[PDB]
């Protein structure tokens, strides 16, 4: 990786209860810091304008919770499910996504930084004018992601699936979709989002099949 | 070729000087018919509105010419050099150009019916409005030729350099580019005019390099 990975200490304070622990510092509006949450399910809940920063979630399921407008620094999440759980607005720096549920989930307008994601499932959900930089994919399925008005700088992605993308309006100049599955993208005409994009000749020739012309 | 050839008897008389002789015949209004002519070189002469059938032209040159609203039946051009003739608005049924130099010329406008080229050059040529029905194109040079808006029923062609040529509005269905040489097309987007029509893989990425889109 290319990407400054989250900077966590050696010694985290294990925590029982989230739900409630959380409960003091969103009151008082303080950085939760410096814990490691395992083992929880919980759904349904508020947990909107969270400030958190160097910790780790662990087999976590947090099903239809709010983040929206929440922070994430220095933050892993390991093996959880997220599924329906809503991130509007909220912020991500030096954070690792691995081995997530993450199926549709709402990230709209929300900030990226130098944050990695692996072998993780992301169908159905929505990067609507998200804005990401220093970013990198490795097996991730992003089947049915809708991504418009999308601002992208110093994205990489290797063996994932953007099938059925929507990226209108979001321009993917630089980006190497070479070891990659692409496949029935919606894009503008003239089709700008992809000028200046790397693509291999199975996914040309895939294209322009698309557009209603016949490939040998 | 399944292509009426052209229908010419035996019955031919040979003319010493074309231009004196096609005078007489535009002046009457009467049609030109079972001759043969080689061996001309004529400059900026108007042989508009003639009509001329059942005869050859061999080893002749016709430069800047004007054949404006002429019209053509059963006619051969063989090792002709019409290069920058106009003839615009012409009429052409059951031809043959066969090793011709037709540099520049402007074909806008015309009918084409029941004809065949070989072994041609065409290059810089005009081509727009132009209906042509029953064709067979065979080692025809065809880089930077202008084609929109129109119409192609039974075209077929092999060995051919279709290079640069702008497309526009000019349908292509059925039409079978494989064994040609397909190079930077100008069309729209999306690009109906390859809707239907057959291209090569290799033919597939160097066509979306129209939009700026880079292949491997």
């Amino acid at each position: 990786m290319s990407i400054s990975n989250p900077r966590i200490p050696a010694d985290l304070i294990m925590v029982d209860d989230f739900s409630s622990y959380a409960q003091g510092y969103l009151y008082e509006e303080i950085p939760i810091t410096q814990i490691k949450i395992y083992g929880e399910h919980i759904e349904y809940f508020d947990f909107s304008k969270s400030e958190i920063n160097t910790s780790i979630f662990e087999n976590c399921t947090f099903l239809d919770c709010s983040f929206e407008g929440a922070s994430f620094v220095d933050v892993v999440f390991q093996n959880c499910n997220l599924s329906n759980s809503n991130f509007t607005d909220a912020y991500f720096e030096r954070c690792q996504f691995i081995a997530c549920k993450c199926v549709g989930v709402n990230m709209i307008d929300t900030i990226f930084k130098q944050t990695s994601m692996q072998r993780s499932n992301f169908q159905y959900s929505y990067f609507d004018k998200a804005k990401m930089t220093d970013i990198a994919f490795e097996d991730i399925d992003f089947t049915e992601v809708s991504i418009t008005e999308a601002k992208l700088k110093r994205f990489k992605a290797k063996n994932s699936h953007f099938i059925k993308n929507n990226f209108f309006k979001t321009m993917l100049t630089g980006v190497d979709f070479t070891k990659n599955e692409l496949v029935a993208p919606t894009v503008s005409s003239p089709p700008i989002e992809f000028q200046g994009a790397k693509i291999s000749m199975v996914q040309a020739a895939d294209l322009i099949g698309l557009w209603g012309i016949i490939v040998e």
